[PDB]
Parts: structure tokens; sequence; C-alpha cells
């Protein structure tokens, strides 16, 4: 008894969120790796912070994709049931 | 040793990223909490996943905030040292 249009828009949001953040963290990571003139203990510490963010992203990407997969199928089931 | 323009441009990117991350997670969370019709154990689980995502992003935000401040101040100090070396 979900409102499947309501849920469809959230699914789309979650997909775009994952896509955008992947591209933005990849861009930031590439820039950081290319940054030649910052080399000290604080740079090393920040490298770990960025590693942790990537790990966090991956964990969330997995959790989100599993919800997306389920929600898209549930929307189909419910809409089919509603029409039939 | 820093090329201050190279570092400044990284700082700018980090600042933009930090602010995008905050805005995007808030938008996602607010949308999720505005959903009226998804109510089940999967929703409950995802609510905690989202709360924890925000928590982790807040950790990153503070770490990024402090790195930005340190780098900006280091640039200032290095620029003033350069000027002093010519005094």
């Amino acid at each position: 008894q979900m409102d499947t249009e309501e849920v469809r828009e959230f699914v789309g949001h979650l997909e775009r969120f994952k896509e955008l953040l992947r591209e933005e963290v990849n861009s930031l990571s590439n820039h950081f790796h290319n940054l030649e003139s910052w080399r000290d203990a604080r740079r090393d510490k920040f490298s770990e912070v960025l590693d942790n963010l990537k790990s966090t992203f991956n964990e969330f990407d997995e959790a989100a994709q599993e919800q997306i997969a389920w929600l898209k199928e549930r929307i189909r089931v419910l809409e089919e049931d509603y029409l039939e």
C-alpha cells in the first residue's frame, strides 16, 4: 500500500545521489593524488580520512543498491496488482 | 616547499566537495523522512543506514573543516615568510 509514484521519486533520488557522489569523490581523490607540493604528516593523515570516506561510500553504495533493487521490483508488483 | 597556488586550488576543491556532501546528504535524508507511504522493516533498516551515513559524513566534515583551516593558515605563514626573506 505504498504510493508508488512517491516511492519512484525517492528511488530516482537515491540513484542520482550514489552516481553524483561517486563521481565527486573520484574527482577529489584524483586531485589529491595529483597534488605534488603537499607532502607532510598532515597530508598522510588526510589520505586516511579520504580512504575512510571511500570505504564509507562503498558500504552505503551496497546498502543503497540493495534497497533500490527491491524497491524497483516492489513498485512493479504493486502497480501490476493495482491495475489488475 | 608548497606551491601555494597548487595547494590553494586543492583547498578550494575540498571546500566545494565538503559543502556538496553536506547539502546532498541533507537533501536525501529530508526526502526520505518526507516519504509517507513506505512503512516496513526495510524502511526501518534504511532509516538507520541513513542516520549512520549522516554521522560518518559529519566526521568527514569536521576533518575536512580542520584540514582547510590548517592549509589556509599554512599558506598565509608561508607567504609571509617569503615576503620576510626579501626584507
